[PDB]
């Protein structure tokens, strides 16, 4: 029986724990945290996230779905607020069946723990990377109180988030060559909760944006109706626009509190405790990490957020690792050897994290600023007009992302035939009758291959 170790019992360290022991390797897990699933007296505090259909096939094929789903709030659609006009439901991709499902973080992390054990993994918590010795084939853990552990591993899988200790080992014997482009946006998570969400009628079943230019919100519904909300706002002034909000001039609570009221009238009533969580939790980081290489040999690989870190605006975080997890395992099944399956894992996957974090980045001004534009309307009438012409051609960015499993890759070459094509076709034409429509629609045949 193949061995493997693997370092975080995170969302992808643990289905790929899940696929490798049910495929009769032996897997040992490693986590620096504790088990969530002994509860204590402790009030944890758990973001949720949007689960597509990239991550739900990544589910469906661990037999793991149906566990998850019955524990997500369906979102049919984007309820859109935007000053001046009542909230705007847009519904998700085509049909009624093509919905995003919002998922509490601990409830994904405890189903996927429990299909990992039941699968034959063993699960050490507790215990924190901290070295590895490639040359011989050991590594080093250590408990929160500094007491070091030493183990041999034959196969290392660093599962261990953006801030991997395995990818600082690795880059200590590789070149890995890393690119850290840091984001200029902070995030703050903020709550509604069941009764204010219930007092305004914030609709449950769908997935909520403030657009706001440089700045948004954004809401996730959860099974008991709160919310959770992400303020997404520049660390720094700049010094061209030094009135431009930021979180630098929120200095606390009250300042927070008047910008709301300010910035995001209807959203403020509902932000109940807006004081006391703007100063109690800390303003998150965003950063798009891009490594040439993600393996050592066959000794070691990364993946998920160990690999590619990327900025959380399309959603595709959680989803990205979860489908690489099942890309590692293929490759790990039925390859030659582990040296040939991490090469082909990297090679096939590599292009595609670029892409989604490549998309992810472009996709923030999708959300808060490509929304008042007058150009941006009429490209997006006319890409749904194109869509129900050629829907085996013309398939909108955001449907390939969130509704399909083609490639990132693949994805993002085909949107900017896309993007190109209806930016031309629209360009010195204010309406949909000053453009001719079978113009577009053979173009949609010459540049775009149906799928
Ligand atoms: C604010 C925010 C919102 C997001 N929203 C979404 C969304 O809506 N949809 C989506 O798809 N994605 C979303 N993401 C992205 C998503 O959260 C991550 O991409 C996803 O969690 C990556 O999974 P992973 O297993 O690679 O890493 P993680 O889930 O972070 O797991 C890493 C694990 O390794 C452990 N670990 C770390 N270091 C060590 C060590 N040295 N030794 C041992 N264990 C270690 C950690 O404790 C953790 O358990 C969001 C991210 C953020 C920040
Ligand atoms: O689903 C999406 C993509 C989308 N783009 N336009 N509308 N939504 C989506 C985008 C972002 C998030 C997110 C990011 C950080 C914190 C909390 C949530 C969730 C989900
Ligand atoms: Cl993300």
């Amino acid at each position: 029986a193949r061995q493997v170790t693997i370092i975080g019992a995170g969302l992808a360290g643990t289905l790929v724990a899940r696929l490798l022991a049910r495929n009769g390797w032996q897997v040992n897990l490693f986590e620096r945290r504790p088990d969530p699933r002994i509860e204590t007296g402790a009030r944890g505090r758990s973001i949720n996230l949007a689960l597509a259909e990239r991550g739900a096939h990544a589910l469906r094929l661990a037999g793991l779905e149906r566990e998850v789903l019955a524990e997500a709030v369906m979102m049919r659609g984007r309820m859109v607020h935007v000053p001046g006009t009542p909230p705007n439901l847009q519904p998700y991709g085509r049909d009624d069946s093509e919905v995003i499902w919002s998922i509490n973080r601990d409830r994904l992390n405890r189903i996927l723990l429990d299909g990992a054990e039941a699968a034959g993994a063993s699960i050490h918590f507790n215990l924190g990377l901290d070295s590895v010795d490639f040359a011989r084939q050991r590594l080093t853990l250590s408990n929160v109180s500094g007491e070091r552990l030493e183990k041999r591993f034959h196969l290392l899988i660093g599962a261990d988030g953006c801030n991997s200790a395995v990818r600082q080992a690795m880059a200590s014997v590789v070149d890995l060559g890393e690119h850290l482009e840091t984001q200029p946006h902070g995030y703050k998570e903020l709550q509604i909760t069941p009764e204010a969400s219930a007092q305004f009628n914030l609709e449950p079943n769908a997935l909520h944006i403030w657009p706001h230019g440089d700045y948004m919100c954004i809401a996730l519904p959860n099974l008991d109706r709160s919310f959770t909300v992400t303020l997404f706002l520049h660390h720094q002034s700049p010094a061209a626009q030094p009135a431009s909000p930021s979180f630098a001039q929120l200095v606390d609570g009250h300042a927070a509190r008047r910008f709301f009221q300010r910035q995001f009238p209807d959203l403020s009533p509902m932000l109940d405790s807006l004081e006391q969580d703007f100063e109690h939790h800390p303003t998150g980081k965003l950063a798009t990490l891009r490594l040439t290489t993600w393996h050592v040999g066959g000794q070691a690989v990364l993946l998920g957020d160990a690999a590619h870190p990327m900025v959380p605006f399309h959603g595709q975080g959680m989803n990205c690792a979860l489908e690489d997890a099942v890309a590692l395992a293929e490759h790990l099944q039925s390859a030659a050897d582990n040296a040939s399956a991490l090469a082909a894992f990297t090679a096939q996957r590599q292009p595609d994290a670029l892409a989604i974090q490549a998309m992810a980045l472009e996709n923030y001004v999708e959300m808060s600023s490509k929304v008042a534009s007058p150009t941006y309307l009429l490209e997006r009438e006319l890409g749904q007009i194109m869509a129900q012409r050629q829907p085996t051609r013309f398939i909108p960015r955001y449907s390939m992302v969130t509704f399909s499993r083609l490639p990132y890759a693949q994805a993002m070459a085909r949107g900017q035939i896309q993007e190109q094509l209806l930016k031309f076709a629209v360009a010195n034409h204010s309406d949909l009758t000053s453009i001719n429509l079978d113009a577009v629609e053979h173009e949609v045949t010459r540049c775009l291959p149906p799928l």
